[PDB]
């Protein structure tokens, strides 16, 4: 029960040179703001070494960020939302295994 | 300039450490902003950690930047009313080949 008013009028190629490079995947949800979210997906299980080979002794892992979205509530009523918490992959890094 | 109503009642730990491009979180607090607390990544090194545990400058640690929205109180100090703002946030670091 904590309601506020929001004006929705608003204010690299690392993915490619990274030893843990990634692609983006589109998710669209018309009941959600933002409706389109791009999620990072690691290209490889391992990490690319200085020869351009995959080395599976290291791991590409996605960096997951807690992020909020607006969900329409009650549904289809266009002016009114609840804040939701989701986990989104924003990129990949290379970790030494445990 | 569409205005909407929002209910603010809401719905792998150690990468920062095991990464060849490791990083720390900096807390930035702004009481005029929701969320007021944002944790930003900063790369520990300009280079990347190699298999021996040393900084190797043949490669670069770079921040992963994500465009994110925050709520700014408008008019200021009025606690229940906001405009959406766009900012750039570092979420972590990756290791890139230079050119
Ligand atoms: C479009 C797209 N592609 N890939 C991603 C990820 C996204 C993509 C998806 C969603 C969003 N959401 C936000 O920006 C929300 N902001 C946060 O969640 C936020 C702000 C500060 N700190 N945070 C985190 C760190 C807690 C925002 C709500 C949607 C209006 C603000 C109100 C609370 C931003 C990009």
């Amino acid at each position: 029960p904590r309601t506020v008013m929001v004006n929705l009028n608003i204010h690299s190629d690392y993915y490619n040179r990274s030893t843990s490079p990634w692609n983006l995947h589109r998710n669209e949800d018309p009941e959600r703001y933002p409706s389109v979210i791009w999620e990072a997906k690691c290209r490889h299980l391992g990490c690319i070494n200085a020869d351009g080979n995959v080395d599976y002794h290291m791991n590409s892992v996605p960096i997951q960020q807690e992020i909020l979205v607006l969900r329409r509530e009650p549904p289809h009523c266009p002016n009114s939302f609840r804040l939701e918490k989701i986990l989104v992959s924003v990129g990949c890094t290379c970790v030494t295994p445990i």
